[PDB]
RNA sequence: AUGGCUGUCGUCAGCUCGUGUUGUGAAAUGUUGGGUUAAGUCCCGCAACGAGCGCAACCCUUAUCCUUUGUUGCCAGCGGU
């Protein structure tokens, strides 16, 4: 709701002509996003995104670059929602089938880990198995309790996370992206011209989104 | 014309498949890349995710120690011989 405070746009380099409607674009070789265009765009994204959030849907924040972590873990986990913060595996939506059995192995190995037989029979293989929980835990972290493929997708950079956008367009999932002036509005259904790599901007930004996901009529 | 059995490349480290994706297609990817290994060995990365046959291990023997039993095998300590 609050006016974007401190980002005003970025990316002098590799700017994309399809971002030409969103650029004010003056200072010191770098491009300034027209935030007077961003505010209606971002309010629309909060509108439809709250609309699917009230229908009891799953949202899947996507935060692979740094420092979108742990800001996407903090914002998704502040809601009762899901996230990807480390490397987004190629095909966790379009073959979720195989990713379902990898999530199943993460559940079986944490149940085996903190409760069952973890000290049993070996030290070396037990260390092997625990670092399998680090690898499967940081890759399949947020999505491990989803149990479906989600009803929306909220990516924090459109060019850095083009794979996830490409799959959610492949599957008919609404993509909500904060694009920058280098990115491309591929199949992003609700584009938001913003700043992808400022931590102030993405914490303000995810703060608003996580605010409207759990917003409660009460 | 065959079965069964065998040699050989070669005990060389390779050969594939399902699902997915890319290509009009033959096909490609996976299996390539940075390291490493005896080894597609293992890690990391990655439009791939996994799986099979192979590699490794399980088998026999050899190298050390313990327990048991001690004949026909052995003789340290005992006695005479």
């Amino acid at each position: 709701m609050l006016k974007a405070g401190v980002h005003f746009g970025h990316q002098t380099r590799y700017w994309n002509p399809k971002m030409k409607p969103f650029i004010f674009g003056a200072r010191n070789k770098v491009h300034i996003i027209n935030l007077e265009k961003t505010v209606p765009m971002f309010n629309e994204a909060l509108a439809e995104l709250n609309k699917i959030a009230s229908r009891k849907g799953k949202i899947l924040f996507v935060g692979t670059k740094r420092a979108a972590s742990e800001a996407v873990k903090d914002a998704a986990l502040s809601c009762d929602q899901f996230f990807v913060n480390h490397r987004w595996l190629g095909g966790m939506l379009t073959n979720w089938k195989t990713v379902r059995q990898s999530i199943k192995r993460l559940k079986d190995l944490e149940t085996q880990s903190q409760d069952g037989t973890f000290d049993k029979l070996t030290k070396k293989e037990a260390l092997m198995r625990t670092r399998e929980l680090e690898k499967l835990e940081n890759s399949l972290g947020g999505i491990k309790d989803m149990g479906g493929l989600p009803d929306a997708l909220f990516v924090i950079d459109a060019d850095h996370e083009h794979i996830a956008i490409k799959e959610a367009n492949n599957l008919g999932i609404p993509v909500f992206a904060i694009v920058d002036t280098n990115s491309d509005p591929d199949g992003v259904d609700f584009v938001i011209p913003g700043n992808d790599d400022a931590i102030r901007a993405v914490t303000l930004y995810l703060g608003a989104v996580a605010a409207t996901v759990r917003e409660g009529r009460s």
